[PDB]
């Protein structure tokens, strides 16, 4: 039967905005949801969102007949500098579908063979770092994660070193990448955008838009010249044709997609390992479980693809983790049509909606009485999880391309960690979440004591 929503509190005209007013949004509309429940309206001038936190409507919200991927204003935002790329296009746009076909064969299980040598090389200057630190020292966990992701998706996406680990400052692109990211979040607290106060933000977020598309231009450039066929993403994109439309991509919707790959490079897998190696140093049993699998596994100085695929436990840590901490933490979706959401919540054609994506994760419902409880046993069978229970990586036709690139290089690099080093939570770390596009621990650091086994 037809049901009012509820709504947070309102500053008047201002209505639901300023509660986003703060450097975590996201935790925000999460406690926002622990209050109010599966389903909240929030209003700012000339906009409503509704946020859907519980299984019974988000099994809804990903029926494709339905709802289609929304941009939220964050992803407007992000298309200033991403523009038609996979994430930041609109479903029924031309270069959607025609990069989706492209890409896909780049993307499967099978692809990951020829990426898994690039892998194995930024993950192998990760552990010398950590064997290579003096016994006073401690890792600063998200920075090497970040140091890695990044490395590796430059190595496979185009054959380029970032060399993050013979860096204290991130190469320049990345600072202006990191910038632009920074701004496009800051503009959805901005009651009034065009006050001169902001003409300083605007300047600074051309200048680094002009410095990504010159380096991503110039590599384009720079590789159309050579003619070397390397086994990266670059090769594939200057080369592929879709089957449908059988046209290539234009090159400057290979500088977005790259563009896209490196903010994920940068963003989400290092979120991942942080958040992974967090529950394992906070829970020793599990951690213990994880190690002896990486040994009994991992039987050669080099892991192999085939090895990594047999990580069948340090696989179930990684989605144990993407469970209580989804580094990617939101997803959107629009109204196709008029539509009454379970059997309450009248939509019209058009309505945006947010999927809180760790509050689907935290339904007692679904997950039962130990659902904070870090337990990767949970994953031992996937026809035992509810459908639609479980979306890290979103839904769909426009679900995460990289899964298996996040999933592989994720498992290939915890694995590698848990053969070579014991891990000590030697500062009895507390949880501080810092948010940009995603979820990653702040101030997250532990010792290692190498188990000295040679690479
Ligand atoms: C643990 C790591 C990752 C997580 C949790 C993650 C999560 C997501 C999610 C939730 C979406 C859906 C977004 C939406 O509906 O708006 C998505 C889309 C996407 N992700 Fe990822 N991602 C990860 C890693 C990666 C990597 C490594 C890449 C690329 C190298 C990548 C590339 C993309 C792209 C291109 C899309 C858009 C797909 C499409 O609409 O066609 N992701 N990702
Ligand atoms: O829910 C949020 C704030 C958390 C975004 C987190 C999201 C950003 C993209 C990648 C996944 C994580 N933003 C909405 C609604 C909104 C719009 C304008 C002003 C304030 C809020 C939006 O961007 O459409
Ligand atoms: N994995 C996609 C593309 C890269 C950045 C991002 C951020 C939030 C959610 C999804 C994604
Ligand atoms: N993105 C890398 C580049 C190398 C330097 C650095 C430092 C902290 C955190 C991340 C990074």
């Amino acid at each position: 039967t037809i049901k009012e929503m509820p709504q947070p509190k309102t500053f008047g005209e201002l209505k639901n905005l300023p509660l986003l007013n703060t450097d975590k949004p996201v935790q925000a509309l999460m406690k926002i949801a622990d209050e109010l429940g599966e389903i909240f309206k929030f209003e700012a001038p000339g906009r409503v969102t509704r946020y859907l936190s519980s299984q019974r409507l988000i099994k809804e919200a990903c029926d494709e007949s339905r709802f289609d991927k929304n941009l939220s204003q964050a992803l407007k935002f992000v298309r200033d500098f991403a523009g038609d790329g996979l994430f930041t296009s609109w479903t029924h746009e031309k270069n959607w579908k025609k990069a989706h076909n492209i890409l896909l064969p780049s993307f499967s299980q099978q692809a990951m063979k020829g990426y898994h040598a690039m892998m194995v090389d930024i993950a192998v200057q990760l552990v010398q770092k950590w064997e290579r630190l003096n016994a006073d020292e401690h890792i600063e966990v998200p920075e090497d994660m970040t140091r890695l992701t990044l490395d590796t998706i430059g190595l496979c996406g185009f054959n380029y070193r970032f060399n993050s680990f013979y860096r204290d400052q991130p190469h320049p692109f990345i600072t202006s990448m990191v910038r632009a990211l920074d701004e496009a979040m800051n503009k959805l607290q901005r009651a009034n955008p065009d006050d001169p106060a902001y003409d300083e933000n605007k300047r600074q977020f051309q200048e680094d838009i002009k410095v990504m598309n010159d380096l991503v231009d110039k590599i384009i450039a720079d590789r159309k010249a050579s003619g070397e066929q390397s086994d990266d993403l670059l090769t594939h994109m200057l080369n592929g044709k879709d089957p449908e439309t059988g046209e290539p991509l234009d090159d400057e919707n290979i500088r977005y997609q790259i563009i896209t790959f490196l903010i994920a490079g940068h963003e989400t897998t290092s979120g991942l390992l942080s958040f992974a190696l967090y529950f394992l140093v906070k829970n020793p049993h599990v951690l213990q479980k994880a190690a002896e699998e990486a040994a009994r596994v991992l039987v050669d100085p080099v892991p192999s693809y085939k090895q990594v695929k047999q990580l069948k436990y340090v696989g179930m840590v990684l989605n144990e983790a993407l469970r209580l901490w989804p580094t990617a933490p939101a997803f959107s979706l629009y109204a196709k049509e008029d539509t009454v959401l379970g059997g309450e919540y009248p939509l019209e054609k058009g309505d945006e909606l947010m999927v809180l994506i760790p509050q689907l994760h935290r339904d007692k419902t679904i997950w039962g009485d130990d659902v904070e409880e870090f337990r990767p046993e949970r994953f031992e069978n996937p026809s035992a999880i509810p459908q639609h229970a479980f979306k890290p990586f979103g839904n769909g036709q426009r679900a995460c391309i990289g899964q298996q690139f996040a999933l592989h290089e994720a498992t290939l690099v915890l694995g590698m960690m848990l053969k070579h080093f014991d891990f000590e939570d030697h500062t009895n770390y507390e949880l501080d979440i810092k948010e940009t596009l995603t979820l990653k621990p702040e101030g997250f650091v532990v010792k290692a004591k190498s188990k000295k086994i040679p690479l």
